[PDB]
């Protein structure tokens, strides 16, 4: 029904730990880079409080809220308030990039043709998780080791999964 | 339709940069020793440019130029004129090396099965560039961190990888 290719974009722990007291457990710019690099020219659908604790509308992307609140409103941003309405808004799009929290993750999980996840090698205090999910249909497709160094002091790598049926 | 394992040998910086002023933009001989411990018994296929700037033919190497120039001769070298020409030549090989520079990576683009590639740490001064790759269906098999010291003043990754499908 929709036929827009529907991305996962998510880092997470050895526990499937993706955040700690509304932010993010670690520092990792080069991840960052990455992601930047890959979403780049593609919307990002973000969870309200995903949204909030970045702060500014992120560039060269269309950015959408996703938000119960029927009259929630920011300065270049785009708001939807559920998975159709947000199907709707990009109707006419590539691929699109589910961007977090857990709340969002768990509302596209059904739909999600395409995984980006980041895997970082390390035990982090959290209480946010990324969802479970069954890999039965899915294909790694590309794999890579991040960079370590001094700037970014874990070990880290880059997944990308496909569904096959 | 070819049956030799088509590899590229590339060291490339941030922003792709392979050349500057149909010369190389750093001096790196650590790398160079990397280069010719991989490339070694195979044959180097090299664009007309790539050649001539290097000046002599690489020892214990089958040492292939690709021109257009259909009266072209270079003793202790072979000459091709096009992909076939070389997937002909090459048609007993094992594993051969595409060894540069831009114009010959884009010809041999459709085929490549291995990448081998140095991503250095640094943004050089510029004119020739390595091309844009999908690496969906590229899985990373080999990442060490190169030797920086005094001889070799810049940071810099081996990284190997190869195709599924
Ligand atoms: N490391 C990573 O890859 C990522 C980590 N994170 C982290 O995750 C945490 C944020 O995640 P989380 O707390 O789950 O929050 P979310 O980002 O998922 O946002 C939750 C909000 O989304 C809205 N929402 C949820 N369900 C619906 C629905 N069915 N219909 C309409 N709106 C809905 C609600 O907004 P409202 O209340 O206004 O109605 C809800 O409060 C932070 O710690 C963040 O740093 C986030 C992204 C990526
Ligand atoms: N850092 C690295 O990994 C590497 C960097 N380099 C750098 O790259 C630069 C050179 O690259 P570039 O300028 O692209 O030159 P090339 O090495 O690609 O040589 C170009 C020549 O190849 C021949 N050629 C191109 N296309 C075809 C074709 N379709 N059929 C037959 N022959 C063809 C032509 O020769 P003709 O004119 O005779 O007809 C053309 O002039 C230099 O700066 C060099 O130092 C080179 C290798 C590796
Ligand atoms: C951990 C990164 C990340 N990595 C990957 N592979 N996917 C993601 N979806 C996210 C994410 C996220 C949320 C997120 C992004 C940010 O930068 C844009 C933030 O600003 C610094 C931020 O501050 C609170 C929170
Ligand atoms: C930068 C090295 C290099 N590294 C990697 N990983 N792949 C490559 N394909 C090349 C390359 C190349 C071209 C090249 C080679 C050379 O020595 C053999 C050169 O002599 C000093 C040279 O001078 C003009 C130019």
């Amino acid at each position: 029904h929709h036929h827009m290719r529907v991305s996962f974009m998510v880092a997470m722990d050895e526990n499937r730990v993706i955040g700690k007291d509304n932010n993010l457990p670690w520092r990792l710019p080069s991840e960052l880079q990455y992601v930047k690099k890959t979403t780049m020219g593609h919307p990002l659908i973000m969870g309200r409080k995903n949204y909030e604790a970045i702060g500014r509308p992120l560039p060269g992307r269309r950015n959408i809220i996703v938000t119960r609140n029927e009259g929630y409103h920011v300065e270049g941003c785009e708001v939807a308030h559920s998975v159709e309405e947000v199907f709707e808004l990009c109707k006419n799009e590539e691929e699109i990039f589910i961007f977090g929290g857990a709340q969002i993750f768990d509302l596209f999980l059904p739909y999600v043709d395409k995984l980006y996840i980041t895997k970082i090698h390390h035990a982090f205090e959290g209480d946010t998780f990324f969802p479970e999910m069954d890999m039965t249909n899915w294909k790694e497709v590309f794999v890579e080791k991040g960079l370590t160094d001094e700037k970014n002091p874990y070990t880290y790598y880059y997944h990308v999964y496909e569904k096959q049926q």
